[PDB]
């Protein structure tokens, strides 16, 4: 009897992109609600949605300018409510993203912390550095901003630096102020209270710097992996990243969600979104006298898959997690969301199905970033049309190593006017340029295409094999990797995963000790010609490069575990 999460699967809506309700060319709450019974349909149990609390869109919502309100352009609090009611009929979950770690500094609090404020003041990590030989300042620390250069900034009002471990619009909030601590906890009370199943909590890594020792804070040491100074990356972050408290404060935040949860027999969940090593991303989980995140994401996987990953890389990384992971906690897995290049882009534009097939047939829990389930690409948007920050700090010869945007245009519901997204004139990123051919309707009515693959692995995964069976990892050769998944007297799995660009006969026979001469096909890539439902030979069949098939042996019923 799994709690609903546990084999849930998981969408990442980015509301700006979903669906335009009301013709500004801008997603909105409603479109969100319009769209809850597809969502349904493919398969999700949970939504999760990128910031739509008021903010500057510095950041596009990650620059909250007050946690308890609606974006205008995004809808109400009316709004927020039809969306919440809508999830509640369908039985789907709704998350919000939780963005703890820095506010806007238009926001009121960042304002006042300016002025010092008494109640404010202490509100942010502030600084005045020391003056330096030839009337200079030097900065507190020499701390990098993700975002490059450094993380501290000069305010001339206050006569001192503040800490910005993002933008300078983001200043980071003082968690070692227990006002902060309290007000920010109000704030998931807040959300909690208007009935949100959980949240994904932005940034855990960067929560907690160390203190202040001997009025200075600590530098940090050069990492030897590149010799740019204003790249994140030059530095190790023994000071800034992964610090004890964070994972405190995680565990604190558990807490409330959790006297929530004792309330009406709901789990309330934590989804957190960390970038660090491994050991740090599964101390996220929780320690020995208290939980934390029941879905701390699997950045392991998405990290370190690349293009040119051969299938025995990827069996490593996720051998690796799987290896790390305590025995009482759930897997998840995620290769796409609004920082990345789309997945087909990024890994191989025909790879989209083996890379489905895998997030959807691995153990517990699958996530998926909006548009994968129809293999939607990155679109080039030119330099004036542009709007990440990340690329406008950059310039037009190079934006597009950094920029964001080109994977967060418009969701492609159709063949209509902006895909469907919108009736307005411009949308605020352009759709992609294939959205004719590449679109919800039209692989909807298609024999065989993405989405219909996709629906068919989130069904098949809720039955008994998938929901409950073991993993047995091997691969075979640089690039074929399979998998088998088994539950006593009701049957086992076979995914197998061609990675190289040569077809290759399976040969389990020489993988597994498992015979079954034949297997039943269950589903495969969009290329492979045998037909769904087929019988093949386990030891001579040959899969085509790129592509996955799912196969099953039945010894007895498989049922749907609800
Ligand atoms: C794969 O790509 C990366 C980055 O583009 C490169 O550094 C690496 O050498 C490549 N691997 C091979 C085997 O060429
Ligand atoms: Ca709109
Ligand atoms: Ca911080
Ligand atoms: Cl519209
Ligand atoms: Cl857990
Ligand atoms: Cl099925
Ligand atoms: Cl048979």
């Amino acid at each position: 009897g799994l709690d609903w999460w546990e084999h849930g699967n998981f969408y990442q809506v980015y509301p700006r992109s979903f669906k335009d309700s009301d013709g500004d060319g801008i997603g909105d709450l409603d479109g969100v609600t319009e769209k809850l019974k597809y969502l349904k349909d493919i398969g999700m149990d949970g939504v999760w949605l990128s910031p739509i609390f008021s903010s500057p869109m510095a950041d596009f919502g990650y620059d909250i300018s007050n946690f308890r309100e609606i974006q205008t352009e995004y809808g109400d609090l009316d709004a927020f409510q039809r969306l919440s009611d809508k999830c509640k009929q369908l039985g789907l979950h709704l998350i919000l993203d939780f963005v703890p770690n820095h506010t806007s500094d238009q926001h009121e609090y960042f304002k006042k912390s300016v002025q010092k404020d008494e109640t404010y003041k202490d509100f942010y990590v502030w600084h005045p550095g020391v003056h330096g030989p030839n009337n200079t300042k030097v900065p507190p620390s020499n701390w990098i901003s993700v975002f490059r250069g450094s993380s501290w900034e000069w305010n001339e009002e206050r006569q001192e630096f503040y800490l910005h471990q993002f933008l300078k619009e983001q200043p980071d909030l003082n968690y070692r102020n227990p006002a902060v601590v309290e007000e920010m906890k109000n704030v998931l009370r807040y959300w909690l209270d208007r009935g949100v199943s959980g949240f994904r909590i932005d940034a855990v890594p960067y929560l907690f710097e160390s203190d202040i020792i001997d009025g200075r804070y600590r530098n940090e040491p050069e990492s030897r992996t590149t010799d740019d100074p204003e790249n994140p990356a030059y530095l190790v972050h023994t000071q800034t990243m992964d610090q004890p408290e964070t994972y405190d404060m995680i565990y604190q935040w558990r807490a409330v969600l959790d006297e929530y949860s004792k309330t009406d027999n709901r789990t309330r969940i934590m989804m957190t979104e960390g970038y660090t090593s491994l050991p740090k991303i599964i101390e996220f989980f929780g320690n020995a006298t208290a939980n934390g995140a029941q879905i701390p994401f699997n950045f392991e996987v998405i990290s370190n898959v690349k293009k040119n990953s051969t299938g025995a890389d990827f069996a490593t990384y996720v051998k690796r997690w799987l290896d790390a992971k305590p025995a009482n906690r759930r897997s998840n897995w995620v290769l796409g969301n609004h920082d990345n290049n789309r997945l087909g882009s990024r890994l191989g534009e025909n790879k989209i199905d083996l890379y489905n097939i895998a997030l959807q047939t691995l153990p517990d829990i699958a996530v998926t970033y909006y548009g994968e389930e129809i293999g939607m690409l990155d679109q080039w948007i030119p330099w004036n049309e542009t709007v990440d920050p990340a690329a406008c700090r950059s310039d037009e010869a190079s934006y597009s190593a950094y920029s964001r945007d080109p994977a967060r245009t418009p969701m492609q519901w159709d063949s209509g006017k902006n895909a469907g997204f919108s009736k307005a004139a411009k949308t605020w990123l352009p759709v992609a340029d294939n959205y004719k051919t590449l679109n919800v309707k039209i692989q909807d009515r298609a024999r065989k295409s993405h989405l219909k693959i996709f629906k068919k692995l989130t069904k098949y995964r809720k039955r008994q094999i998938l929901t409950e069976g073991d993993i047995d990892i091997k691969v075979s050769g640089e690039n074929l990797l399979v998998y088998k998944r088994k539950v006593d007297k009701v049957g086992y799995v076979v995914v197998a995963l061609n990675f190289g660009t040569e077809p290759v006969a399976l040969g389990l026979s020489s993988l597994f000790d498992r015979a079954d001469q034949r297997m039943q096909v269950v589903v495969s890539s969009n290329r492979v010609s045998t037909p769904d439902n087929v019988w093949v030979d386990v030891d001579n069949y040959v899969l085509i490069g790129e592509s996955g098939i799912v196969l099953q042996y039945l010894w007895g019923k498989n049922p749907i575990v609800s």
